């Protein structure tokens, strides 16, 4: 991949940016710019290209065959009780969290028992991210 | 994939801001670009491509045969019970959250039991995430 | 992909912006922009492409065969029982959420028990998220 860039405030080519009381008097500003960009990616340039698969069974006899694929997840369990008991007394929660399997991105790609990739293939993530903010 | 970018505030080529409280007096400003972009991308050029597929199954004998693709999930539990019992008493609870299972963004793509695939494939997520603020 | 962009707040080619209580004076500004953009993108020049696929299944004897696509979800169990009992007792919930299997976006493709693809396949996300705020 190309130019991927996470910036936390400002971006600019050229800035000139005049903050707080202050004074910018007489300022002669010139600018010449040439920028020019060529880009020639993920290209391809090919004859031939195959993509052969063949399952061929003879006189043969198969009993109990079992294939399973990626992420199988079997009697999973989660016990989280929250008991909270009171008699002549004061409870103050502020901001209490419980979280259980609690997911932001989930990206998933070519996930299989059998695969044939021929090819590009790409994942990108860019995040500004806070579980929790209080006061 | 090409110029994939994450700004927080502020984007710009030429940027001249004037923010607050200043004084920007007598300024000359002279700008002159050129700037052209050229984009040969994801592009293919090709004579002969072939996807084959072939099953063959002769005077075979076949029992029990499982294929099972990929998340599967069986028997899974969440049990979470929540218990409040009071008495002469106070409870305040303020911003108070039980979260189970919860999703921002699931991208899901070639999730299969077989794939034959040719070309590209592309997965983007840019983002500004917060899951709890209070005050 | 090309030029994919998450920009917070502002976004321009040239900016020239006066923002707040700010004096701005006698002032020239002069611009000359040349910006052209050329795309060839995702552009495919083929003599032959072939997606081929054959089952061929002679005197065979076949019994009990089953064949499960992903995702496949059984006897999965949520159990979130809220108890409040009070007596002469004060309960005060404010902004007090029980969230179970709560999705925001969910993006699916391909997702097959067989896939023969040529091409291109995309998915993008952009996103400003907040699940909780309060006060």
């Amino acid at each position: 991949s190309i130019d991927v860039k996470y910036i936390g405030v400002k971006s600019a080519y050229v800035s000139y940016d005049v903050q707080k009381r202050t004074i910018y008097l007489n300022i002669t500003n010139t600018l010449n710019i040439t920028n020019n960009n060529y880009y020639s990616v993920e290209v391809e340039n090919i004859t031939a290209q195959v993509q052969f698969s063949k399952t061929v069974i003879g006189k043969a006899r198969l009993n109990n065959i079992s294939i399973i694929g990626p992420l199988d997840m079997k009697q999973i369990d989660y016990t989280v009780p929250t008991v909270i008991a009171e008699e002549m007394s004061y409870m103050y929660d502020f901001c209490t969290l419980i979280s259980i399997k609690v997911h932001n991105i989930v990206l998933m790609m070519q996930v299989t028992v059998t695969t044939t990739y021929f090819g590009h293939s790409e994942q990108i993530s860019q995040e500004r991210y806070q579980y929790v903010d209080c006061g």
